[PDB]
């Protein structure tokens, strides 16, 4: 399935190269710019714990998720991963707990030391 494909084939986009955030580009975007710290970013996504159990999707709010990139308003792996993406791109990320909610986790959605999987669609990004 999607996560195994990432484990097996995905690129390690961490600085430390600790395989904490792996990425596969599933749909190539158009345009060359990937967004900078402080950019306002518009996405669709779906996420799940790597072993099923809990699930979340922007389409469940019928609206894109919007955040400010690189300000830690999202988990580290998103600040890292979404910055590598181009407008129109769809990507798969698989994330170790260290770039997500660590050992403390976050009930009720997230257990301790959870690995997470997302599909992210970068819709757009604007300057701050
Ligand atoms: C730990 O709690 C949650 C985790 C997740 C979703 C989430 C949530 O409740 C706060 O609720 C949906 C909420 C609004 O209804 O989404 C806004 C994005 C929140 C940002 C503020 C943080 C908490 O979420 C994230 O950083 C990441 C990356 C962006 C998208 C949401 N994501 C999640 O961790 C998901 C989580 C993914 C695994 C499956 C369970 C939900």
């Amino acid at each position: 399935g999607a996560p195994a494909t990432v484990t097996e084939q995905g690129e390690d986009i961490t600085s430390k190269k600790d395989r904490g955030v792996l990425k596969i580009v599933k749909r190539v975007g158009n345009g060359e710019e990937t967004p900078m710290i402080g950019d306002k970013v518009y996405v669709h996504y779906k996420g799940k714990l790597s072993n099923g159990k809990k699930f979340d999707s922007s389409h469940d709010r019928n609206e894109p998720f919007v955040f400010s990139l690189g300000k830690g308003q999202v988990i580290k792996a998103w600040d890292i991963g979404v910055a590598t993406m181009k407008k129109g791109e769809i990507a798969h990320l698989l994330i170790k707990p260290e770039y997500a909610y660590g050992s403390a986790g976050s009930l009720p959605k997230i257990p301790s030391n959870a690995t997470l999987f997302f599909e992210i669609e970068l819709l757009d990004f604007k300057g701050e």
